[PDB]
This record gives C-alpha cells, sequence and structure tokens, in this order.
C-alpha cells in the first residue's frame, strides 16, 4: 500500500517540525517525501507519502495527528 | 482541556468501540476528536459562495497513457483554480502518483475532480479538502 | 434507548463544534455529534475492503432528464455490468424535465458505490446519491 | 422540495406498519408513494418519497425516527 498523509499545522508552534521529523524517521513505515507550502500566515500544509502496512501507517496518522499544533492529519489510501 | 457528555444508543457505541479496535484508538476521544476535525473541513466547503479554498488532489495514474498528462494540464488549465505546487511519484513502470495542492472555489476544485477522476488511464483520484 | 458517556476535546475545537448546532438546523450538541458519528461509522464501515461481502444494502436514488436519448439504457448497462443485485426501483415523473428513481441495490461497498461514480458522471444525470445501510445498524 | 426518507426496520415489531400509515396520512407533506422490501427475515427496507416544505419533512423523520422498532431514517433532499 502506498497512502498520503495531509496535515494542516500551526505555523506559529515551535518545535513542532522537530517532532514531525522524528516521528518520520522513527517511523516503521517508508516515507518516500514530504512536501510543506504556507496556506496564509498561520497556517502550513504538509503532504507527507508513503509506504508500509496499514498498521504502521495508521500509528503515523495517530503520532502526528495528536501533536499540538496539528489542526489534522486526513489519510488516504490506495491498492 | 475539558470534557463533555455524549448521548449514544447501545448499537453505535459498540461499532465505535470495535472501530476502536480495527483502526488502532488509543480512546473514543480520540476518534471524536478525529471525526469532529474532518465534520469541520466538510462544513467549511459546504457552503459559502464566491474562494480561496485549499484542497489536495492525490492522483494515481498510467503514464504509458498517451496525450494523459497534457489531458490533466488541459483541464486544470480551463478549470480557474490555481496549482500552488504539485509532487510527483515514480511508483513503478505503470504507475505514477500525484499530490496536487490546488486553490480555488469549492465548486470548482470538486468538479475537477471528478473530470481528472474519469479520465482514461486514470486508476485514482482522489480530493483532500482543507481548512 | 440512550448511554452517556464522555469525550476529553481541546477547548477552542468544541466552541468550534458548538457553532454548527444552529447552522446545521440542530437544537443540541448531542444530537449534532451523535449524527456526526454515525455517518462516519457507515462511510468508514463502507470504506473498508472487504472483496467479497454481498449483503450490503443501499438505496440509490437518482434524477435525471427522460429526453436525454440513450440515458436510461447507459443506465440499465451500467447496473448490469456492475455486478450489484437491483432489488426494486420506483420511478417519479416529477415533470416533462426530471425524472426521479430509488434503485434498491444489494452487493459489496466497492461496486455500489463506483456505480454511484458512474451514474452521476453522465450527462442529463442531474443528482445521484447513496444511502448506505451498514449492518451494524439493524442486524 | 422532493425527498426520499430511507427507513429500515423490525419485521416483527407488532402493529408499527399501522403507525408508520398514520402518520404519513396526518402529514402535512405530500408522500407520493411508499416501497417496501424484506432485507432479511429480521429486517424490512422502505422509501418514502415526498414533496413538501422542510419543516415538514423534518417533522416527518422525526416521528418516524423516534417510533419503536425502526432501526432507523434517513433523509435525502434535491
Ligand atoms: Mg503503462
Ligand atoms: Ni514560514
Ligand atoms: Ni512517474
Ligand atoms: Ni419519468
Ligand atoms: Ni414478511
Amino acid at each position: 500500500k502506498i497512502a498520503v498523509l495531509v496535515v494542516i499545522y500551526d505555523h506559529h508552534q515551535r518545535e513542532l517540525n522537530q517532532r514531525m521529523i522524528d516521528i518520520q524517521h522513527a517511523s516503521g513505515t517508508h516515507v518516500l517525501c514530504t512536501t510543506h507550502i504556507h496556506m496564509d500566515e498561520h497556517n502550513c500544509l504538509e503532504t507527507i507519502i508513503l509506504q508500509g502496512n496499514s498498521f504502521e501507517i495508521q500509528r503515523l496518522q495517530l503520532e502526528i495527528g495528536g501533536l499540538r499544533g496539528v489542526k489534522f492529519a486526513k489519510l488516504t489510501k490506495a491498492s
């Protein structure tokens, strides 16, 4: 399975990027790459693309989805 | 921070519970948090008026399908939506995945998703709406 | 009926949710939320890959113009090549340029949903929407 | 304007049909017709098609949704 996680987060939350990076390096999944754009002055949008088993993918969204300053983390899956 | 009460029929609470397992949520509230956060984006998209909403279109397609990539270019150009960025993954010989960050109004963005998805050689097209 | 239980949640997130109650046409928080969860558990139950599961029930509601040539047959053909089983369809002649159909369908969630997308994309079809029935609701 | 109510209900609940019929005849809406099929040995599925203002339509779903033996009443509007 390949998946894409879309994350919207607070631009002013300090150290949040670091945490998100720690998580993705610790992850059992294979993260192919991430892309970041400013939506505006307050919010960044992030696309994380990944391959792995659905269990390891789910844990990634939960770990990320729970951080403070994360507005949301939405998963899309394909076969 | 803060706790509040909800009333659910029995059969719905059990399914929620079951779903907590199937998906590996730690708590009930973690999954309700998730439902709310996505219900809010959904209600922001349905239904204001004018721009400038953000969405991510995820697309899987076969690059051996002739003209398709240019069909997608043309279709997007005639849409009124603005592409902010696209990432492309060469998955294998016969699959490409694209994430296309789009800005515009909800109607044009959604119409674009249906148009792209209807194209031959397009195996998967899915929108993730943002707010 | 009814089992109360608790949800822990960021303050700001509850306010944002609370400001939906009236706009969505609801009178209380409970009713809004309880419907959100019902709708999400169903979608989630349908967003699940179980390749041979023909027990699922859905109602497809369609509005279209009968003046559009070939369309009705396109719908017949599309449904025939879908693997879904039609149990029944009611048709209302609304006026000169509008027919409404309620099609009761049985099959697996993927084929049923694919059918909704296919019909909805046809020219002359003005409206096509699925009402899903999931088994935790009635079984 | 035009709406469809989908209702799944308990096949073994006695007098429920009557109640559902009383309610639709009493209703402020114009009910065009209803269709019933057995989903299995325990559950019936019912499609009610109606025209009316959203207020009268909403009250129909609530009144039907509230009966005993009714598993659910889901509304679609066009
Ligand atoms: Mg190829
Ligand atoms: Ni910045
Ligand atoms: Ni490629
Ligand atoms: Ni007709
Ligand atoms: Ni019977």
